[PDB]
């Protein structure tokens, strides 16, 4: 019910809204969703490193 | 008081405002002021006339 490996977890939204208030005001709404895509750390350690 | 020859009976207003209500409508109020001239007819008669 509350959590599983077979539902989805959020939805995917990318269109920008104009909501006109009235006195010419302007509430932009920009929505941006994107497929975001990660791999393993080349090391896991913290290196300092010199250029 | 309610009239006479030295006081302006109207306002010369030729400005365009915009209204801006909400949800996208607009009243848009169009002002128009003009100078206008008058002269007397050639004629004062109703003339049935062709061409």
């Amino acid at each position: 019910g509350g959590g599983g490996i077979g539902v989805s977890t959020g939805t995917y939204d990318n269109q920008t809204t104009y909501k006109f208030l009235g006195d010419g005001w302007v509430e932009i709404t920009a929505h941006a969703s994107r497929l975001l895509h990660l791999g393993m750390p080349p090391s896991e350690n913290y290196c300092r490193v010199t250029v």
